[PDB]
């Protein structure tokens, strides 16, 4: 409807597959080369499937930060025949807040969603589902079940991923471009 939709759209038609594991199906954004991240919650195993294609799993490592402190973000190497739109130069490089975000998902039960979710807040610490876990990204909407590992963008940057909320609110973890770095 408006450039923040643009950005978003351009970022789902390219760069996003189907995930599912055993915990469900999820949004996977792909980041270069066969690199993805999912939610830690997904528990990815050595096999998981990629738009209902048996696909094996060559690396996955759940991030936590240099105080150990869980950051709910897994990053998936995916035996897969090709290869995603490099897009790690949309990366923020610091924990920042932002204005103006779009949360975005794409699964079998919710095709093409966009969602202007307004301004987001460095939130920092949240007890996510019983786990202490940091850089959590914080935003004004009631988000639901099915829209965990939906990308949070702006015009021009991909910010987190969503992996929670509370019935108010809406929690993204970071995606920060030293994630990526290979
Ligand atoms: C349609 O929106 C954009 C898409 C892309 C892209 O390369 O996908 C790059 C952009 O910045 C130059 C955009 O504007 C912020």
């Amino acid at each position: 409807m408006g450039p923040g939709f643009d950005f978003a759209q351009a970022i789902m038609k390219k760069n996003t597959v189907i995930a599912r594991t055993e915990k469900g199906e999820f949004t996977m954004l792909g980041v270069y080369d066969r690199v993805a991240v999912i939610p830690t919650h997904a528990s990815v195993g050595e096999i998981i499937y990629i738009n209902d294609v048996e696909t094996r799993v060559l690396d996955a490592c759940a991030l936590r930060d240099l105080t150990d402190t869980n950051l709910e973000i897994t990053i998936v190497k995916l035996d897969r025949n090709q290869k995603f739109r490099d897009i790690r130069h949309f990366l923020p490089r610091c924990e920042d807040d932002y204005n103006d975000a779009v949360l975005s998902v794409h699964t079998s039960k919710f095709p093409n969603m966009y969602i202007p979710v307004g301004q987001v807040t460095n939130y920092g610490f949240l007890n996510l589902g019983g786990t202490p876990t940091h850089r959590i990204l914080m935003y004004n909407f009631p988000t639901r079940a099915g829209q965990c590992g939906g990308v949070v963008t702006t015009t021009g940057k991909v910010i987190g991923i969503h992996v929670g909320g509370n019935g108010a609110q809406g929690f993204a973890a970071m995606l920060l471009h030293s994630y990526f770095t290979d």
